[PDB]
């Protein structure tokens, strides 16, 4: 019925900056030249969606379709594509791996040359667009727009994963889940019988947690002013809960008196510049190693020289370093596998419709993650 | 005729901050157990000298004997000493390596539980001294206090060194070119065909340029505000030129145009937090790595965290990564063996008594480096 047809769906709009959004029938149209149509089946709700929706002062970046958390099943391909086929189990990308430029030969990196972010990141979103509602062309947010039952992405911004896949879990994995996960495993690199320390228990630094675990870290500080998230640290592998909030002098040197010096990796999942300069000198001196995870802007973050010429390694990462293509099929097997831990992040499940309650939730802080059915 | 004998002689003092200093005559007491009394030969003059008099000015800290980059000859030994005896040659360190601690059984850094950094930093000085001066104790600075005829270090902060080394010239390894160098091929790892930039060009600037050429890097643009430093650059293997002063647009701007992007590897060898900002600045992303070198703890550095999210790495240097007692000796026998450049880094040579001379010389960047005669 659909394939080589435009598609009429449903999809959450967001027609301006702070406002909740609307649930409209949207025209999706065919897959162009080097494309591919996605059925979506489940998408995560993220921090950084909310942030387009109440801090974008960038007309030009509405409206659009949110989401970037998201699994599907191949629906159609365009022109040209012989990569993909209808049925195949796929994960949108929010960056991409073109893997011809010279940072996608390079095992240094997950950056490319490609992609909305070098394209257009002012509007964080690509140019041209396959939405349209009410006569009125609507952003991909992203290349990805997973709050919509169908989308369009580019071939180089999808990842083929197992056919026996679940996906309405595996879908995390398309930005939270690998962002604290890889951000240990790659970027920080974690070794077999070393301390850590993780600033944040959201889902980002869950899966810091989880990581530094994987990694074979011997002691795994998570630190967090909210206690009730202990628990869940306990299950993702944490062997130590520490509350900034007990103590009278700063964090750095209350894990400091705990392990002789400071940690020998730490990683900031809150996006704060005051806990990105307490994770760094929470870190020994000689070897620590820390990485920024979480994000922010509106301020710089700085440190003293020192730091830095006592030895410290000062880092950070976009989707947890990652190479898309190659790094989520691979995640995806461990989770079957056993090996990684998916199911426990999802705290909330509801509908598209209930995608204002999503948001409230999240902005106040009130779930790890919330998955909705398209 | 010294032996197991206090000695009077001669040592420029500083009595206190911001004042020229004083050739005095001090006694210098017998070694202590595991210490080394040392007859200095020759004695370079470095920024960080000026540092503590003009700029820190730390008020703890004086009086105070000068000068830590130095070569000598072993005048007697204090007890439990086995590895060092009169006549041999040596170059006292800054930092120390007693061997059997965390940090130097591990190839990852330099660092040590030992030495002033570990007991009085601030100061800049021990605590313990074996100078005195008209009946006043007059501390030792970084340990080494290379601008007296004697000193007196402990053997952990004492490199042995090559019979037919030439002590007028290998005393720049005592600091300075180890540092530079070092930085280079230590810390930052430049790779043969890669690109780099050196900010500031004095003997630790000049030092970084001929480790990138050493490493084999295919392109190294040397940045300073005095263009007098270019020839000498240019002797060391840079390829290309730049005066900031020259350019309406942040240095940061020039250098990534240069570059299509920025440079893989960068150096900051001035001691000024605006510079280090713009060092970090002006690498690539993805894979781009900026090393401090300069020294100051009166501001902190700062930038965006951006930065590093988008794939750059942040770190710093002490004595330019090399263990004391193991780098030191290598690089007397490469200067020897023809693989290093030494003599083309000094180019004023004077007596001690016009040790205000040379400071004023540095003060006005009027020299590379100016090596004192005692
Ligand atoms: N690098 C990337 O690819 C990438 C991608 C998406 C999001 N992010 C970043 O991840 C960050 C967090 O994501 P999340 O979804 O886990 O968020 P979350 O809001 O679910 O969790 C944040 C946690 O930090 C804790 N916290 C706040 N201040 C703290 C402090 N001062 N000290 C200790 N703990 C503190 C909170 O109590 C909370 O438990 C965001 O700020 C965002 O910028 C990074
Ligand atoms: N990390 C260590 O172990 C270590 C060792 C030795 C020296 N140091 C520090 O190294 C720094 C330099 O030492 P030095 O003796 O070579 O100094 P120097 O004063 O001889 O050279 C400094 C050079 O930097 C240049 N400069 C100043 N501002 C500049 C700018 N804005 N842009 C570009 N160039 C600029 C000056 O013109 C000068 O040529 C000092 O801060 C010193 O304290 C640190
Ligand atoms: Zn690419
Ligand atoms: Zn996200
Ligand atoms: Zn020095
Ligand atoms: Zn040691």
């Amino acid at each position: 019925a659909t394939v080589g047809k435009v598609i009429k769906c449903k999809a959450a709009v967001a027609w301006e900056a702070n406002k909740p959004l609307v649930i409209e029938e949207i025209e999706v149209d065919v897959p162009h030249a080097n494309e591919i149509r996605i059925k979506i089946i489940a998408t995560g709700v993220c921090h950084t969606d909310l942030y387009h929706l109440f801090e974008g002062k960038h007309k030009d970046g509405f409206p659009v379709v949110l989401g970037h958390e998201g699994a599907g099943i191949v629906e159609s391909v365009g022109p040209g594509v012989t990569e993909f086929q209808p049925g195949e189990k796929v994960i949108p990308l929010f960056i991409s791996q073109c893997g011809e430029c010279r940072f996608c030969q390079s095992p240094k990196t997950n950056q490319c040359v490609k992609g909305w972010a070098n394209e257009s990141p002012d509007v964080m979103s690509p140019k041209e667009t396959r939405f349209t509602c009410k006569g009125r062309k609507v952003l991909q947010f992203l290349g990805t727009s997973t709050f919509s039952q169908y989308t369009v992405v580019n071939q180089i911004a999808v990842a083929k994963i197992d056919p026996s896949a679940p996906l309405d879990t595996v879908c995390l994995l398309g930005c939270g889940v690998s962002t604290g996960f890889g951000a240990a495993v790659n970027t920080a690199k974690v070794e077999p019988g070393s301390t850590c320390a993780v600033f944040g228990l959201g889902a980002v630094g869950l899966a810091a947690v989880m990581g530094c675990h994987s990694a074979g870290a011997k002691r795994i500080i998570a630190v967090d002013l909210n206690p009730d998230k202990f628990e869940k640290a306990k299950v993702f592998g944490a062997t130590d809960f520490v509350n900034p909030n007990d103590h009278s002098e700063p964090i750095s040197q209350v894990l400091s008196k705990m392990t002789n010096g400071g940690v020998d990796f730490s990683l900031e999942c809150v996006g704060n510049v005051g806990v990105m300069r307490n994770a760094l000198e929470s870190c020994l001196k000689g070897w620590g190693v820390s990485v920024l995870v979480g994000w922010t802007d509106l301020h710089d973050v700085a440190t003293r020289p020192i730091q830095l010429i006592a030895g410290r390694t000062w880092k950070g990462s976009m989707f947890g370093g990652f190479k898309g293509k190659d790094g989520v099929p691979k995640m995806v097997k461990a989770y079957l596998d056993k090996k990684v831990k998916l199911d426990e992040f999802i705290t909330h499940r509801m509908p598209l419709e209930s995608v204002n309650d999503a948001i409230d939730l999240m902005k106040h802080g009130k779930c790890i993650r919330t998955v909705l059915s398209l």
